């Protein structure tokens, strides 16, 4: 497979800086969800999972076609939750009814990331929006349950290497598990939708206990009520992320810098770009814009 990305035509940034600013004041408005956290979290994980499905070997899956709009990839196990995402961004596809869907999902992603003062994404548009057969099967996102190991080969098929899935995993200091979506239960820390290197700073300063929830699953709780998947613990253990999590611990724009670069990346997975295409949009903040 080849994706070419193809500019949905006659857009240019000023059209897609509208869609940005409609999931942006919705944002700001239905600030209830999820018992005040908003819907910030589920909306950068919608993003991420869109784009993991993605494989390097044959060049299937990933943002790319939009195919999570599918009830094979909508009722996928793991995707538990994001119907949520989906239900919150419909109404802006039918305001802005020509942005393809992989566009639309992705730039929920950004939107969120740098509504919640995270740093800026660049973002691409062109995905185009591909028939229910090109839709993957499910059984391609992680396991939570798992060591490093399993993280590291997992996000190979990716190609990310140590720097990105540390960087990346730093999301998940970002809203909460819930017990019904994945048998796991509990926040990574207390400001769980503004965008800071709090989950590194959690992981070294905790004291935390393995201790089996009403689930039966194992997770990682702390005295302060926060919570570490086995996934995420994980980076503690393995020596080389180790070093990375000290680093971004200690350093919020480094880890920033390389969030940006990585999720960018991830978004991108799988899509060609012709030269003639546009250069990556910044996109202005709400604040920026005195909206
Ligand atoms: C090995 C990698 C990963 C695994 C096993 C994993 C697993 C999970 C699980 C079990 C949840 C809870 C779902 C729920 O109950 O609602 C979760 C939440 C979340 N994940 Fe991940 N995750 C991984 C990587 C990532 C990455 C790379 C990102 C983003 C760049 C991400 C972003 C999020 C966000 C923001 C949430 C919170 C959503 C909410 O509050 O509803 N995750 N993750
Ligand atoms: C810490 C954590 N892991 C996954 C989600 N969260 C909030």
């Amino acid at each position: 497979l080849v994706h070419v990305a193809s500019v949905e035509k006659g857009r240019s940034y000023e059209d897609f800086q509208k869609v940005y600013n409609a999931i942006a004041l919705k944002l700001r408005e239905d600030d209830e969800y999820d018992n005040y956290i908003g819907y910030g979290p589920v909306l950068v994980r919608l993003a991420w999972h869109i784009s993991g499905t993605w494989d390097k070997h044959d060049n299937t899956g990933g943002s790319y076609g939009g195919t999570y709009r599918f009830k094979k990839e909508f009722n996928d196990p793991s995707n538990a939750g994001l119907q949520n995402g989906f239900k919150f961004l419909e109404p802006i596809h039918k305001e802005f009814p020509w942005i393809s869907s992989g566009d639309l999902f992705s730039l929920g992603g950004v939107t969120a990331v740098q509504e919640m003062q995270g740093p800026k994404i660049p973002w691409r548009c062109g995905r185009v929006d591909t028939p229910e057969d090109t839709t993957p099967d499910n059984g391609r996102l992680p396991d939570a349950d798992k060591d490093a190991g399993y993280v590291r080969t997992f996000f190979q098929r990716l190609n990310m290497n140590d720097r990105e899935v540390v960087a990346l995993m730093g999301a998940h200091a970002l809203g909460k598990t819930h017990l019904k979506n994945s048998g796991y239960e509990g926040p990574g820390g207390a400001a769980n939708n503004v965008f800071t290197n709090e989950f590194y700073l959690n992981l070294l300063n905790e004291d935390w206990k393995l201790e089996k929830n009403d689930a039966n699953n194992e997770q990682w709780d702390s005295k302060s009520g926060y919570m570490m998947l086995p996934t995420d613990y994980s980076l503690i253990q393995d020596p080389k992320y180790l070093s990375i999590v000290k680093e971004y611990a200690n350093d919020q724009d480094k880890f920033f810098k390389d969030f940006s670069k990585a999720f960018e990346k991830l978004l991108e997975n799988g899509i060609t770009f012709p030269k003639d295409a546009p250069s990556p949009f910044i996109f202005k903040t709400l604040e920026e814009q005195g909206l």
